[PDB]
C-alpha cells in the first residue's frame, strides 16, 4: 500500500536524523570510552553488574536496520550507555567521569533533536 510507504519514507527520514545526532553525541567522547561494547574478555563478571550492556556501535548496527521507530527508543539506548558506566564504575574513575561529560554535552542535543522530531514530524 501508499499507507505503507509513506510510513517507511518516515522511518527513513527518522533513521537520517538519528544518524546526525548519533554523531553529535559520539564527538562529545572524543576519547572512545564508549565505541564499543564493554570486553567480557577483558572484564569478564561484566554481566554480573549490568544487565543491558550498551555502546555507540550496537547503537549504529540497530539505527542501520532502522530499529529506532522513534527518538524515545533511541535515547532509552543513550541513557543506558551512560547509566551502565556511572553504575559499574567509581565516581573518582575516568569512566565515570567521562558519562558524566557525555550525559552533560548530549542532553544539549537531545534537548534540540526533540524539537526537530516533533517539528518535522
Amino acid at each position: 500500500s501508499m499507507e505503507q510507504v509513506a510510513m517507511e519514507l518516515r522511518l527513513t527520514e527518522l533513521t537520517r536524523l538519528l544518524r546526525s545526532v548519533l554523531d553529535q553525541l559520539q564527538d562529545k567522547d572524543p576519547a572512545r570510552i564508549f565505541a564499543q561494547p564493554v570486553s567480557l574478555k577483558e572484564v569478564p563478571d561484566y554481566l554480573d553488574h549490568i544487565k543491558h550492556p550498551m555502546d555507540f556501535a550496537t547503537m549504529r548496527k540497530r539505527l542501520e536496520a532502522q530499529g529506532y521507530k522513534n527518538l524515545h527508543e533511541f535515547e532509552e539506548d543513550f541513557d543506558l550507555i551512560i547509566d551502565n558506566c556511572m553504575k559499574y564504575n567509581a565516581r573518582d574513575t575516568v569512566f565515570y567521569r567521562a558519562a558524566v561529560r557525555l550525559r552533560d554535552q548530549g542532553g544539549v542535543v537531545l534537548r534540540q533533536a526533540r524539537r526537530e522530531v516533533d517539528s518535522i514530524g
